[PDB]
C-alpha cells in the first residue's frame, strides 16, 4: 500500500581505479556497511578523487567514469537512481535507456577525462580490478580483446572507460560479446554518443 512503499537507495561511490601513477590499482574508500547506510540516506561526505569510480547499489557493483564534468555509467546498473553526495541525493542529469546510459554532475574532487579526437583504433579497457586490457576498435561501438578472457573477468566493469593511447576517453564499457563464456569483444557507448546526449 502507499504508506509502506519503499524508496530505492542512491548509487554510492565505494572506491576508485587509481590511474595517477605508473601502476593502476583499485582502492576501496567505503565498506559494505557504510555503503548500505549511505545508499539509504543519499548523504556521502567522503572525499572523491580520480576519473574512474567504483560504485554500488544495494544489489550491484560496477564502474562510473567522469568525462566532460559528467560522471557516466550504465542504465542497467544504476537505473534511474540518484547518486549520494555530501549534501544529499543528486538526480541524474542524463538518462537514455536506449543507449544504456545515465549521467550525474561529476562529484567535487573528481577529475574528468577528455573526449578523444585522435581517430585511433588502438584502445585500452580499464576494469574494476585495475586491469588495462588492450582492445582493437572494430566498429563504432565494438572492439576486440587482443587476449580474450572469460566473461567473469569483465563482470562488474560496465561503466568503465575505453581509452586511446593518449588517455582520452573513447567510450563507456557497456556489454561483453561472449561465445561459450569467453569474451572476444566488447560493446561500448562511443564518447560521441555521450556528446550528443549532452546536447
Ligand atoms: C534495464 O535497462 C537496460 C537498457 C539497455 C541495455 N543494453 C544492454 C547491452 C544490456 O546488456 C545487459 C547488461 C550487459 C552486461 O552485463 N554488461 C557488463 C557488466 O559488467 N555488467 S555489470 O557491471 O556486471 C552489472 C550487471 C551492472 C551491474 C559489461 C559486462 C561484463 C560481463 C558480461 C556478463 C554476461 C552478460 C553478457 C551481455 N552481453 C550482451 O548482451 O551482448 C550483446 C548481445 C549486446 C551488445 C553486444 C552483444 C552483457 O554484457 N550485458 C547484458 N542491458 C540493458 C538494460
Ligand atoms: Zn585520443
Amino acid at each position: 500500500h502507499m504508506a509502506s512503499m519503499k524508496k530505492k537507495g542512491s548509487v554510492v561511490i565505494v572506491g576508485r581505479i587509481n590511474l595517477s601513477g605508473d601502476t593502476a590499482y583499485a582502492q576501496q574508500t567505503r565498506g559494505e556497511e557504510g555503503c548500505q547506510e549511505t545508499s539509504q540516506t543519499g548523504r556521502d561526505k567522503n572525499q572523491v578523487e580520480g576519473e574512474v569510480q567504483i560504485v554500488s547499489t544495494a544489489t550491484q557493483t560496477f564502474l562510473a567514469t567522469s568525462i566532460n564534468g559528467v560522471l557516466w555509467t550504465v542504465y542497467h546498473g544504476a537505473g534511474t537512481r540518484t547518486i549520494a553526495s555530501p549534501k544529499g541525493p543528486v538526480t541524474q542529469m542524463y538518462t537514455n535507456v536506449d543507449k544504456d546510459l545515465v549521467g550525474w554532475q561529476a562529484p567535487q574532487g573528481s577529475r574528468s577525462l577528455t573526449p578523444c579526437t585522435c581517430g585511433s583504433s588502438d584502445l585500452y579497457l580499464v576494469t574494476r580490478h585495475a586491469d588495462v586490457i588492450p582492445v582493437r576498435r572494430r566498429g563504432d561501438s565494438r572492439g576486440s580483446l587482443l587476449s580474450p578472457r572469460p566473461i567473469s573477468y569483465l563482470k562488474g566493469s560496465s561503466g568503465g572507460p575505453l581509452l586511446c593511447p593518449a588517455g582520452h576517453a573513447v567510450g563507456i564499457f557497456r556489454a561483453a560479446v561472449s561465445t561459450r563464456g569467453v569474451a572476444k569483444a566488447v560493446d561500448f557507448i562511443p564518447v560521441e554518443s555521450l556528446e550528443t546526449t549532452m546536447r
